[PDB]
């Protein structure tokens, strides 16, 4: 199943992500459900947006709220829904919505799956308009959602995109 | 896995598709093994037809036919195969093929994925151009198909479509 | 799961496939990944080329080269990542990579799913353009790859795709 | 414009096709406009049903029922709608709707634009399948068109459909 | 040529809009250049957002901000760039930008192409989250902008749209 | 028409490209007409590949090889065929078929579509991936055309790439 998938090889420079919704895709919201494993409409979003990235999640690990670690992934073609990248963790983009701290980490193809991503090791390295176009994304995409709102405290680096995972990891481990 | 997906939160009101076959696809028909979980090829249909909505199935119901309860589900996007939907039914529409009764339910989804659906309470509230649609697929989608052959007997509303997910909820847990 | 599907109802001539690739995607290569059953990113393949055909693996078989028989499936329509497929199979192209003998089986579907491809009984049935031009893909797929490369041996027979089915079967049973 | 393309480079047995919808398009009906040139919408099809092949017509002809002959035209991907292509006519299906005798050509793509239909002559080179769904759906989707109806007649040989395309091309040059 | 279509066979109730921008694209911004008729790249919008309905202009008609009256066109599948939609307007969304007023015109497919759309007639029938995701669309797609800027001042009925169009049509038959 | 589109607003560095074939299209061969610049086939390409980059074409020039200037035109999006987009030239690709001389230059998207190319002002800034792509693509997409061949010379700069969109501007004005 999609549930015995490890979090990484390597953690946390090395690990594995759970795509849930492809870059570009129409603007329905699945999740993997932690009971069946199975790949559930979460919802049909109102806005005339895409998702800018490959979205999915690291198995086995827990976010302050109360799920897995959220993970943007960019490719140079989009991917299935319920496939897993390797990738290596390169940057965060901080935000507060109705239950708190929301990290979005960004994670690039691992080097063997590509070179491509190679040269991208900081956040300062993402390319400025993919940067912007994914903080303008989540600081927009429930603008119609009545009961939901996100604010979009800003970047950090990979170290600490890195210390989530672990953190994250850990937290999966005992709670 | 599918084979462990609920038949509802509250049923017969409030239920989970499993979708099958996407709206609008190439004319593939996949079906869930109940063995596996997999979804197989059924068939390459022969007629240049699409499937107006979604089609899948309720998981845990038995139908008079030896087989879940098929759906129909309208989306404002094209679902993907394998993927479960929450819904609400609507509206039954029955006909014979050369294994007896085997009614399709239609249901939308439900309100917490989308408002865009709550107008439609009962047959009569979905859009005419749909059900003619939906009825004359069923009627011709197998007209070059030598073993088979389908009669559509007509639509009724949403208590007929509940009865049927209750009485085949019902018989799956004996049967 | 994935990792349930039998090597066919009745093998070798009546098989089942495992689709990894859809026939004419962008150019991602996918793995079913043999520990969970997911479907895992393999690489991003740096040249221009698409697959021919539907690409994927008979479940419990184990090649020459130590993993599934992997397989070519022609199909009117490209087929989901993750279905199976009922086929027979009907030539073989032989190649060496830098694991040793690699042969590609072809498989067609098998006909309760359909009619068209009943003509197809051997290798010389085959329209010679679709021949050449799967050839050529696993001639150049992976020239820009630096750790690898291919040699394309050539097409042999429906019995010499059998007897591949059947040795494969038989060594996964013990192995 | 599309309204200077010749009507073949050697009629009647190398001819230009202009392409009006695509194979397995969406069931929007498009026009070429002989005033402007320019594309039209028609009308969006009631039924979910697709073109099986990409349809259009020969410039500087006109049918019976007072316009251009219409031609089916199969090719291995989709064609852009307003291009135009260099084809060989094989066979017509022949048909009355409420304006009377209107025949559907199919033509193959010529020889110079690929080698893949050179063995198909005449009517009985087609495959079966092929025929028999382009039949049904010329046959059906119309089905739900109020004021409109069609009947199908059945399939003629390249000599009737070249002499079709003399016949039109000459009363477009009195008429 | 596109600059030889007619503004509508009956205006302002009975009009034609040339599509630039079909529903759910990539967001590639398209303009017939008036010059040429050709359509042009006028830019690579930078926001992850698509175009919620078609969009393009009336031909022979010149709003107060020197250029044809845009139009948003609701249809069951997207349309062809270059293409020409009979319409009825049902209503207009005012709006400044740093041009000025520049009115975006909604108008469903006219009865001859369709009759999904035959109980709009004014803006009130058409759907509010349709509404809403349009108004949402407008004021953001120019987000990231940096010499851009847009504000929405609201939705007016049916009569302030006809105005509109016989308007900007008498004003083109002058200036 | 696309035949009255000027050649660049300002020669050599602001030029107009006529787009020919979208970046990962089908493979489908299309050229534009010159005498009636409608888009037509040119044919169904043999091995199973797609242009790296949209392709097409600057009017108003003649090469060497007597026809327009070739340009890849690399872009977020694949564009519509038969659009103009206005581009930077960048860098050239050497190479001879069997009419001898037939460079492809590269151009960007100008500044005012995008600043996302704004960074490669000359053949060392583009992607190595992208450029070892190309070449592979122009080297074999042709290996199965039994009357053709290519051979790939190699990279020059932008100065190189200005010199023959002014030697060919140039040549188009006599001859």
């Amino acid at each position: 199943s999609l549930l015995n998938v490890p979090a990484g090889k390597d953690l946390p420079e090395d690990i594995y992500v759970v795509i849930e919704i492809p870059a570009n895709a129409d603007p329905i919201k699945y999740e993997i459900d932690k009971e069946s494993g199975a790949l559930f409409v979460d919802r049909f979003m109102s806005t005339a947006m895409f998702y800018p990235c490959n979205y999915g999640y690291i198995n086995h690990t827990l976010s302050l709220d109360g799920d897995p670690v959220d993970v943007l992934v960019p490719t140079p073609y989009p991917l299935q829904p319920g496939s897993v990248i390797r990738c290596r963790p390169v940057g965060v983009l901080k935000m507060t919505n109705e239950a708190g701290e929301d990290a979005k980490l960004v994670a690039v193809p691992h080097s063997k799956l590509s070179k491509e991503y190679d040269h991208i090791k900081d956040v300062n390295d993402l390319p400025e308009l993919l940067k912007a176009q994914i903080a303008h994304f989540f600081e927009h995409y429930k603008d119609l959602e009545k009961g939901k709102w996100v604010k979009v405290e800003g970047w950090e680096n990979a170290e600490a995109a890195k210390a989530e995972i672990v953190a994250s990891f850990e937290r999966a481990k005992n709670k």
